[PDB]
C-alpha cells in the first residue's frame, strides 16, 4: 500500500454521485435521469436510455456530486465499449473540489459520426467505462451496461 493508494481510497470513501441527467444539446430535451450512484465500482450497473440519443450529435450532462475530500484536479476518462472493443473515448475535467462540497458539473458530450450501428445491434452490448481521477491518481473505475429502448 502506498500513500497514493491510501489517498485514492479516502477520496473514494468520501465521494457520492447524488443524481444525474442527460439532454439533447440541440433541444435541451431530457433524455435520461437517475439518482443511482452509477459510479460505484465493482458492480455492473444497467441503464436504459432512449434509442433516439443515438441520433444526437451532442448531449449535455448534469452530474451532481459530493466529496468529503479536497481534490486538486477532479477529472473523468470515459470509454464506450462494444462487445469488448473501444469505439470512442472522452476526457472531461472538473478541476478543484472544495472538501465537503456538493457540486453540479455540466458537460457537453459530442459523439463522432460510432453510434452509427442500429440501436437493436447495440443494445445490451455497450458498456460505458468511467474512470474517476484526481490528477493522475486513479480513484475508481465503474461500468454501466446500456439498453436502448
Ligand atoms: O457521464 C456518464 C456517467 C457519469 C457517472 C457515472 C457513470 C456514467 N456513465 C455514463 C452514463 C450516464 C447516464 C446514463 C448511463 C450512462 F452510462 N455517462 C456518460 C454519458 C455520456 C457520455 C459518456 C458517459
Ligand atoms: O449510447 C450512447 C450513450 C447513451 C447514454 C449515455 C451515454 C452514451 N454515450 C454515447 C453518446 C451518444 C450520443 C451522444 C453522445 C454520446 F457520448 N453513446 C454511444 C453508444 C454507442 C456508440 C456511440 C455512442
Amino acid at each position: 500500500m502506498s500513500a497514493k493508494d491510501e489517498r485514492a481510497r479516502e477520496i473514494l470513501r468520501g465521494f457520492k454521485l447524488n443524481w444525474m441527467n442527460l439532454r439533447d444539446a440541440e433541444t435541451g430535451k431530457i433524455l435520461w435521469q437517475g439518482t443511482e450512484d452509477l459510479s460505484v465500482p465493482g458492480v455492473e450497473h444497467e441503464a436504459r436510455v432512449p434509442k433516439k440519443i443515438l441520433k444526437c450529435k451532442a448531449v449535455s450532462r448534469e452530474l451532481n456530486f459530493s466529496s468529503t475530500e479536497q481534490m486538486e484536479k477532479f477529472r473523468l476518462e470515459q470509454k464506450v465499449y462494444f462487445k469488448g472493443q473501444c469505439l470512442e473515448e472522452w476526457f472531461f475535467e472538473f478541476g478543484f473540489v472544495i472538501p465537503n462540497s456538493t457540486n453540479t458539473w455540466q458537460s457537453l458530450i459530442e459523439a463522432a459520426p460510432s453510434q452509427m450501428m442500429p440501436a437493436s445491434v447495440l443494445t445490451g452490448n455497450v458498456i460505458i467505462e468511467t474512470k474517476f481521477f484526481d490528477d493522475d491518481l486513479l480513484v475508481s473505475t465503474s461500468r454501466v451496461r446500456l439498453f436502448y429502448v
